[PDB]
């Protein structure tokens, strides 16, 4: 599609269509674009005096890219309720994305005064890198995405990225990519830009909670013909004596039931308390973390593998960094308090996840003999068995979408620990950049490169619209369920409305695990 | 084929082909077969003083057997430069196996005297085990595989196994073979024999090293929309208080970032230094290896799970038992110096495997409160976890091709820990023998067994041909990459050539992971 | 992306030497108001991967085929008023191009000049002026010394919203020894 | 970053007419590319004049410009047993890395690269 | 050609011959 200065390049599409199946969602918003960098690719490092934890090395380029990897950027609130009220499962199918309604305006910024005109020549450069040669930045939870609201305009982020480092300093191995040197389109006011896009088969993402627990799946009613031991001594004439005793398993001893399989792995986590009383006093934000360590470097396990928040009767704990912790609406960035965050709480996976702040369990260390009593230890990491059945981590309707696999040659269970769904063939990043406009150049040649452009940015409008499918529930339940639903009392704000100054935001964060299924 | 005494059964082959994504290899040598165990099966198990770790019982074969699980029996050292310098990865297809050329000879020692002389009667017997019915000894790192150098001439190995033992002796359930219970064809001179094989669906093999470390993959000029634990006290008056502060991760902290992904597993090793002054004054090299215990039995971890070698600065380290180390040309067999080996090195996986010699991270043990501080341990042996990546060990010009996978209930992740591909049906074992010819008999009949043979030896060529398929790499690096090369300064001798003597000899082990790739 | 400034101020102009100059290094000749492009430099064409690809692969090489293209042109008009500089789209102008395509003009390429192409894709460059010299006797010229009108060619005139492109053949030529001799 | 062709001179004799500089010569090469901005006159005078004009305009131009090339290779087919000598990256650390932007996005490069690395018999 | 240990691969040839323009050059060592 191609046409003059007068002719919209696109509509304004922004809706949702349930339909059997499934759900499409469509969603528009406007962009604006600066000038990065100044037009120039700039190398940078970590600070000289920074910890050896916090090196980095690497580039920040001249372009801007697009970024939808949030799920309120295609759900509204009503439409998030729909999906989790009514549906076991869903996933992603297909994608369509479109570019349209490109300006450019060039600024002039004589005597403090702006004055802001139209450049109908100049263009801007879009390409989408479908072969996934660029180290890929989305899917690790950065700010930029499309706005939850529909009528709030964004600014587009700048791109860059890290390569390997040794310390603040580079090494041999470390590559560096110029974006320039991929096949762009180049569009004026009246071009446009599209492409499609279909997801891989990924399994559905489990949006119910189970209705059994993973020690409980028994007939209470009916022993086991299997025996265990129960007694290892037995009274003798004002004493005891040892002496094997076994006996089958009923509802009374039910913890003792032979059974078939086990919990998720775990990886212990320390524990805080929302009451400040609670917590000691100290600073152990980072001396009491769990971290693994990576090329002699330390890095937080955050969120780590997916276990349950808290046991039950226990809502008040949570731990330090086993949690999705979103923001409230214009929160600061850096220690801010527990009033200012909404902590998000993974309570519905304890029937077959352990607890992230106990133990997984216990085992021997010894032999116990005559004179040698049995001794056990607690198991703070546990490491998959052939046997084991868990839950992942629940997605939220802020939360991410996807994430790229990365190309390696091995992975277990490639489910984004953030997340979502994870994908070998992500949908590609979209890279876009203001063509550079030299400034008045001399009359007398000169090989210097350019230094000074004629200060301008772009605007325009983005489409994404993208295909879900269903996985309808067929319980047979007989009481109701649990939905999520709004409260009905008397309030001052509407949630997930604007304010009186036309400031909109979310109240609480939203998962999908309401509907019921056995285990 | 067939013919008579003065014709050729077959040509000489030796050189590769490259042609688009393909690669074919084929190579000829000539071999010597002995007569082993003077064509007896005999009963063999370790010594009655052996410790309890190195009891063993089994059987040794008068057969001998062909093998070429080493890459440099296909590969010139040409030929691995253009492999490894320009290919992503690569595979093997199919196989052609040849044998011809046999001569039998007879040798007669009267009087201290040799003499050899052509025996144009007897036959050789050949089978290959394409059922997989024996004991698959191939795939244990062994001697005796197709000389690099294309100019030697070497012997034929002899066959033997072990079976179930119990200490020096044997138990019911431990089988025998006999070979001659095999349908096997023989060959005079004039005969030949070839066969074919396919090579199942395997996944190529990484000839490249990640330019991203796993740590680092966000973009590091935006900053994250969740939040961290970031302080856990502030100042009160003149003193603290517990006190939760959150806050949003960016470049600065960038050690804190929520990530996806996590660290492959890990099995801690001991670290020894390759300067001499470094290292304790003691024998540790059993009471400090890492080792498994099965069935009583306490056996050395080697290499292990594929772990990066050493940290960043840190070459002259290397895992106690966690690397391969290939010898140089004509070192010793026992208790050579360092000077004498080549020791491999695995740095380029540091970016998603952990370090060999340290731990895989920390974990809380306790719960912190008002009155207890928390409190954290190392873990030094991880399981996998749903979320690890990781990479496996390299190959080398002279390392092991492939190996048999055991047939076994589970298993996870089948490559062979000493590098290579792992294949339930590999290319079959391949067995030869000289048919035993009796000496004069008596003229009196007697019912025992025949005791005295004529002496006799054979000899002939064996070629084998590997069609192999490569992986282009497709890279939109900028700077170029690292690539193996030959030093240009003048030496004495030319590496990978014959010195003076005749003496083939290769200097140093080489491995595939030069080119680059994003994670 | 390039960038042409007026040259000139749009006239011819005879150049020489100067007077003081010794022998060795008098000249004589014509600056014109015209820009060329110009792209004789390995650098412009290959990045430094892929001129390790070609060189650790090939024992040699040789172009083959050309195609050039101009297109996206912008003119700009320049306002000086009171030390403050004010820029403008004139979207009448026009740019004038044509490739000599019968060597009727003296060829100033192949002097190892600067101006060519960037090798970083992400600068922008400014279009050099062309320039030649004849024969000259000292400081001065002779009869036998040609002048070249360059508006004596047909060439092509581009608004904004016009494009130029034309092809090329490379006639035979020996590929270059990629190689060294492992032999003396 | 050197030179690629040249444009053989025309004459009667000429021996071995490779550049010296190095590339090859051609005796029609890639044509030259004029380009030049139109003359915009500025306020001319209300009554005739026969002078030629003399103020203009102040203007310049800019755009784009792309080359494509199609080379022709010639694969090697050594027999050579001992790897060769191939150009490459050193991997020690540094504070930039070559043919790369620096800190204030300067880029550079390094050192010139020739082409003869692989070996051939004479 | 191939064949058994009693039968000659081949035979002596050596002379020349000289027709026209040519000329054959045989010889056998």
């Amino acid at each position: 599609g191609a046409d003059g200065v007068g002719n919209s390049s696109g509509n304004w599409h922004c809706d949702s269509t349930w339909m059997g199946d499934r759900v499409i969602t469509t969603s528009t918003r406007t962009w604006a674009l600066p000038t990065y960098n100044n037009h120039l690719y700039k190398q940078i490092s970590s600070q000289s005096g920074a910890s050896n934890d916090n090196h980095y090395f690497g580039y920040s380029t001249p372009w801007g890219y697009f970024d939808f990897n949030r799920f309120h950027c295609h759900f509204s609130p009503r439409d998030w309720q729909r999906l989790i009220n009514n549906n076991w499962g869903f996933r992603p199918k297909r994608l369509n994305f479109k570019l349209f309604n490109i300006q450019v305006k060039e600024v002039t910024q004589n005597d403090g005064t702006t004055t802001i005109a139209n450049n109908l020549t100049s263009t801007v450069q879009v390409f989408t890198d479908s072969e996934y040669q660029l180290p890929y930045v989305l899917g690790s939870a950065h700010q930029g995405c499309l706005p939850p609201f529909p009528a709030d305009v964004f600014m587009v982020p700048q791109y860059g990225y890290l390569t390997l480092n040794n310390g603040s300093q580079a090494v041999g191995r470390s590559s560096f990519y110029c974006l320039e040197y991929f096949p762009s389109q180049m569009l004026r006011t009246g071009n446009n830009f599209t492409f499609s896009y279909t997801f891989e088969d990924v399994p559905f993402h489990s949006s119910y909670a189970h209705s059994q627990s993973l020690d409980r799946l028994m007939n209470p009613l009916i022993d086991q013909y299997l025996y265990y031991l129960s007694k290892t001594n037995a009274p003798s004439g004002t004493t005891t004596m040892s002496r094997l005793q076994f006996s089958q398993a009923g509802a009374s001893d039910i913890r003792d039931q032979s059974r078939n399989w086990l919990p998720g792995p775990c990886y212990r986590q320390q524990r805080v308390s929302k009451t400040a009383a609670d917590n000691n006093n100290s600073d152990y934000s980072w001396t009491g973390a769990t971290k693994y360590h990576l090329n002699g470097r330390d890095s937080l396990v955050n969120p780590g593998p997916a276990m349950a928040s808290h046991k039950d009767d226990e809502e008040k704990y949570f731990p330090q960094s086993g949690v999705l912790i979103f923001g409230k609406q214009d929160s600061g960035k850096t220690n801010v308090d527990i009033e200012k965050v909404m902590i998000t709480d993974e309570e519905e996976i304890r029937t077959t996840n352990p607890v992230a702040t106990e133990q997984y369990g216990s085992v021997s260390t010894n032999l116990q003999s005559g004179n040698t009593q049995a001794a056990t230890t607690d198991v703070n990491t546990q490491g998959v068995l052939p046997g084991m059945v868990w839950q992942d981590r629940d997605v939220y309707l802020q939360g991410p979408i996807w994430a790229k696999i990365p190309h390696t040659d091995g992975h277990f269970h490639p489910s984004p620990l953030m997340g979502g769904f994870g994908l070998k063939h992500p949908p590609p990043q979209i890279l876009i950049k203001n063509t550079p406009v030299p400034a008045n150049p001399s009359t007398t040649f000169s090989a210097a490169k350019f230094a000074s452009f004629i200060t301008q940015y772009s605007t325009g409008q983005v489409s994404v619209e993208i295909e879900w499918e269903l996985q309808k529930e067929n319980s047979k339940r007989w009481n109701p369920e649990i939905q999520y639903t709004s409260n009905y009392n008397k309030s001052v704000n509407v949630d997930f409305t604007v304010d009186t100054n036309g400031v909109y935001s979310e109240p609480r964060p939203i998962g999908t695990r309401y509907l019921t299924r056995n285990l």
